[PDB]
């Protein structure tokens, strides 16, 4: 599997939604011309229920204090969910080879 893949994977359960519902929102977006990591954030927004700006700032804060994207994305994945970082970032690299 792909990170990304593996990524919406994790969000979907984060929100209690499909795969192939957050699959389908992802490619909406995407041909819409955003970045997928921009995407990832949003649907990780609408998972949390707070603002975009919101999370977007949030990514940047974390990888301003000398952290990945993968990281983040994975801790703010824990968080919308209500997890440990911890807990995510092993489903994330089991789902991953």
């Amino acid at each position: 599997k792909s990170p990304t893949e593996v990524l919406l994977e994790l969000i979907a359960e984060a929100s209690g939604t499909t795969r192939e519902e957050v699959k389908e929102k992802f490619l909406k977006e995407l041909r819409k011309g955003k970045s997928p990591t921009e995407v990832l954030l949003e649907l990780i927004a609408e998972a949390s229920g707070t603002t975009k700006e919101e999370v977007k700032e949030k990514f940047l804060k974390e990888l301003s204090f000398g952290k990945s994207p993968t990281e983040v994305l994975l801790e703010l994945i824990a968080e919308a969910s209500g997890t440990t970082k911890e807990e995510v970032k092993k489903k994330f690299w089991k789902e991953l080879s």
